């Protein structure tokens, strides 16, 4: 939660330093928008996908179930582009500078002379830039105004969509699912402690390993005194065959034995 | 992770002191371009490639397996000269100064006097130089956002490129891998292990020989208290023969033993 | 490593203390262009060469090989002058006060009054100093841009060849060297270890000799606690002949006893 | 090697607040500025060679060795003079001040009114003084800068030749010795060591004497802790006779024992 | 030594507060100039005899050596007028306004007017003060440099003279002296060490003794805890005869035993 | 020592808070001057004589020694009144407000009208005030520094004979005296514990014998720890009759027992 | 001592703040000075009178000697109103401020209009005041110099005057006594201690006295831990009758008993 506040924070003060810069030109427009807004959505949208382990889970199990893992994945994932998305939707100078060429000459209301050619399509599209002729200047401030709008209102409508969607999601999950309510988060509390005990435990018993194969050569190993009691306390031979490496990874639906639950594979490895 | 962010930082600093100085003449402007953007490119890459274990075990060996050997040596090295590259794009002013030249003098939209002459190109190239006749200044600031909009442009194509990239080659190792996923996390935590293991053991058993070798010559050695219990506690003869040494180095593919699994050649000279 | 960081920002200090100061006038320009910019360079290499170890063991040996010792020496030492003359030419400043006079008059695009006599390469070769006649200023600009070009183009190429024969250099070691890859780094430890108790050793044996004699003198010597420790512990009579001592010294190729390895004459004599 | 740099900075400093202070007039400028610049060259010449050892072990003697005796002590003592000479001319306004009389009328391009008369080189003179008139102010840079020009080549000069020599009298020392390379850094170290602790046992032998002489006046001596440590551990009859003290001193030339080697006339003489 | 850096700071801030005031007229300006700078310099001459033991063992002697002692005591002595001199010649402001009058009017060279009339050596005598009618500043300018430059010129020569009579002392002391050169050194350890421990027993023994005087008239005395610890270890009864304390004082010079050496008149008493 | 340092800036803050106001008037003028100069003389001069053991010593003894007794009391006394006789000289503006009313009308060289009138000499006695008309102001600044002059030499003459005559009264006192040198250090390092330890011993004495008289009229004495622990100590009956401390009083030359030394009264009478 | 240079700062600060405001007037002129003067004169002599026990002693009396018992007392009190009037004269601003009416107004030169008129004499008495007539202005400031002339010449010579006095009471005193000079300052000593020693007796016996009279109302009393030790320690019965109050109470002069002195009276009834 608090790594998801520190990339906001990032995000903004990226979007300080990257100094959006609209060039001001008929086509360029609309595409340089584009790219600028939504390049790094893709870039934090494949960012959130590496650093998921349910994918690589999910890209394992390869060699109505799926649509829960991807929905689980895709939304750990995209909580960061849509973040950026309406933050740049919502201070606009983006959406303007996309879809200023687009703004039709003929039905705004101003001062008179209400817009002099066709070619001047072009002087249209410089509105973001300074481009203040003294016929033009006023009457540019009405469509800065009336696109700011547009992109603002967008916002604001994503952020809603955003939050309909949160909630109908979580309203649907629960709704349809073989477990309680409160034996889905032990669920979650036991998954995140299997987790963290079966890293820590693989780097030491590994470490243990190094430290044997290094004695086998030189005649002693140097060790501080935190490593000397690691040694000292959990000998060790050599790790387990691959099959049993194998019965571990993998997607886990929920099984029941007879009678007692199976919280995960190495649980369900475990027992029999 | 962090020595990244470091190079970031300095590559910022340098980028801030380097001064980049835009000549404005007609050849000289692509070339000093070219040059000044991608020689410390090169000079990063070499840096990787050099500060790398792996390709020196790579060059050993030389006394399907290449492509992702290589592939793992090129991306660790070629992390920092793409950072550059785009943080230089970003900026423009660079890639400006290089197709200044280029930019058609007919088909840009302007005030009267398109372009004065065949031999103004020169007066065209001084572009990113101050270069402000009354007759030109407002013409020119066209050609320079003009310029800088192709610039952004490709700098974030390219950052998105190297996302997909990145992307692609993950989902591609484990989906070709014979190892499950967590295994492999377990191999790296290993190899970590065994490398700053063997490091430092190799260090104070050099010591210690260096130290019986020079008492051998004086009659005492001196010591601090450290080298002292160091001495009292680890014997030492004279390290083992070259062939054992030899056995040691070069790279290693994931090879099974009866049932067992080896995780690098110390580990499978330890067996047998 | 650290000390090239010293040196390098005393450098940097001293280039701005030195206060270079670019006489303008036709013969004397490169000539002190070359003086400042290469005697410093002359001085840095020759201290380089003098604080170096392997030198003395080169010239103690004068009373394939020879191309490997040269190459230690040499890097270890030109490792700063290239620093200093890359610094200088990256500021410019140096190389267009030196090759001001040979801009030639004729081929450089400008204003009208092209270049006014023969006489005035004089004024030419003033352009360094602030000599702005409003008939040239603007004029002048141009060469002091299109040499500060050659200047930086000829640093930043430099800076690429150093790299370049820094990788080559080291993939040609490598690769031609009866040790493996892992067996060096050993043999370098033990090297610096051997060093460092060495010198120690030698410091307190001679402070022990002495106090021996002067005891001859007095009555009684007079010492600190520290060195009452020292005498308390390690007796002495007198230094190794002269032969012993220069058994010692030398260059040392890696030489193999029957199965076991010797790493230094030191080990050599330890044996036998 | 730190009060060199602790010299430097007073030699800085004292430049800084000496005020050398130019008179312009035909023949006292360059009188002047020899003195000014030779003479505390001369002091600091002076200064080394008193404070230096070996020089009175030299006078001792006189109641090829000679060649590296006086080697060593002018060494040792030109430092420093060496130092400030450099330093006075890299700043200029020394060598300037001085020959300025002697730039030639006739030879050196400028404005109209090459040279006004022959009484004229006295107002020549007077150029590093403020002297501007308007018909002189530019004609007069160009003299400071050419004087300034050959004052710097000179300073640069000679720190070169000064780095060549100090490079030559290291390779030719080692090369004509007996010794081998690393038993003369013994030499070294053994020398140090019996210079301090030979002072140090004087001093208190000294005091123990002075003490035993005092309480033979009244009755009782006046003590501190330390001094009460002092004579209560060491005592003191009388001091060797003077041949005994003559013995001592003087120049030693490396002479070799039967076998074993001798370091200093206090080890010749605590042998036999 | 480190009283003599005392002292030069007390001279340079006396200095600076004296507020040396130049009188202008024709006869004063010497004398004043002499008495201003030369009377300091005999009161520290006087305190420099004054404070120095060894005048005082001369004076009390009364009641080729005599060469060295006088050398000893009027070297110990000038040490601070000199310095007091040079730095009054170096900043000049002295000299100029004891010579100026003697300015020769004729020869100098300057603009038309080359001096009024005979009256006018008043008007020169003025110069050191404001004095600038508008036809004489710039050609007094020139008297201020003239003067100031042989002011700073017998400085330096001053210096030089006294470091080469400084070194000339030395160099002519030991090559001319019955002792070796270590032990001359030895010989002043001593002295020192002999005059403190004397000074501080007679204090402590002329307490003592004042305080059985002070308890034969009370009936007790009054005593801190030092003074009582003090009268608690060292008895007193009345001190040695009048030729006792005379057979100590005098000049010494260096007398030898039968055999051994005599360092002090003290010592050829304590053995009688 | 110290004290006469603080009692010098004592005297230099009075001088500057004290405000010399120097009234311009005929007469006034040197009467004025000698007052506020000679009066604070006086006062210090007497304050020397009363904060002065010797003299109550001499008129005790009332009811050629004399020669030194007078020098010694007259010496310690004048120390201060020169002291600030010669700092009032040295900052003049004392001097030329006294002695302003003699300066010759006639004879000094200035502009024209010499001098005015024979009334004028008042116009002449004001000069130290302001008082400057157009016609005098010039003319005046020379009776300023021809004063000024005088005053300060007075005061370097006078410096230098109170100098001088230090040196005499030092090297004709030790000339003409029974005693040695040393002798006389340790007489005075007697006198000086002697009147310390008596002063504290009669302190406590006294102290003693009131709290005696104390406790004969209430019944009990009321002490802090202190004063408990000194009633505790040292009884106390009366103190001894009146010709006894009459024969302690006085001044004493040396007198000598048979062989022994007196160095006080007090010791006379100790001993018979 | 203190005290007195606490009393002075307070006499400063007053006279700071007390704001003289001298009116001028005809008549009030002198009467106000004379008043504002010489009032707190009289308020500091009769603090001092009243703050000094010799005078109660004096006039219990009364219920040559008597010259010195004045001589005490007068002296210990008038320390202070001679300091304020001293310090007042020297300010000056006081004395003008009486005496300024009586400035003879034919008798003193200055420019034209002498003195105008025999009304004119209150123009004059309002010189202290701003009062400045461009015909009097200048002509005033020499009344104002004048008369602070006489006001500081007073003041110096009431300064001397006083140092005469306090010298020759002292000379009078001793040369005129039947002590010695030591007894005197012995007898000094036995008195401040006995004051206080009498002075923290009587009252800790009057608190126990009082403790126990309330001890006998209401049962038991209440008390610290000091006071609790205090009736601990000292019991109390009643304090001693009113003739033995009365046989220490007066003025003593120094009175011998047959052998032993006595010096006090509460001494004297001790014995008896």
């Amino acid at each position: 939660n608090g790594l998801v506040a520190l990339g906001t924070v990032g995000s903004q003060e990226l979007f300080s330093v990257v100094a959006f810069h609209c060039p001001c030109s008929p086509a360029r427009n609309y595409l340089y928008g584009l790219a600028a807004i939504g390049v790094p959505a893709l870039v934090l949208f494949i960012i959130g996908i590496i650093l998921n382990n349910h994918t690589w889970n999910l890209v394992a199990e390869c060699q109505a179930p799926t649509f829960l893992l991807l929905s689980s994945i895709l939304g750990r994932a995209a909580v960061a582009p849509v973040t950026w998305s309406v933050i740049s939707l919502l201070r606009g100078e983006a959406y303007v500078c996309a879809l200023s060429e687009f703004v039709d000459p003929s039905s705004l209301t101003a001062r008179e002379e209400h817009f002099p050619s066709a070619h001047a399509t072009e002087i249209l599209a410089r509105f973001p830039c300074k481009e203040n002729p003294d016929n033009l200047s006023d009457f540019r401030e009405e469509v800065s105004r009336r696109l700011r709008y547009e992109s603002q209102l967008f916002g604001w409508l994503l952020i809603g969509v955003v939050a309909i969607l949160v909630f109908l999601t979580k309203c649907l999950k629960h709704y349809c699912s073989p477990l309680s309510y409160r034996q889905e988060a032990y669920w979650a509390q036991y998954r995140a402690n299997e987790d963290q005990l079966f890293q820590r435990t693989a780097e030491v018993h590994s470490r243990v390993l190094a430290a044997n194969n290094v004695r086998r050569f030189f005649g002693f190993v140097a060790l501080n005194k935190d490593d000397e009691e690691l040694i000292a306390n959990f000998p060790v031979e050599g790790t387990q065959p691959r099959p049993q490496w194998n019965a571990i990874t993998g997607v886990y639906l929920y099984r029941e034995n007879q009678g007692l639950p199976l919280y995960s594979r190495l649980h369900k490895w475990a027992q029999g």
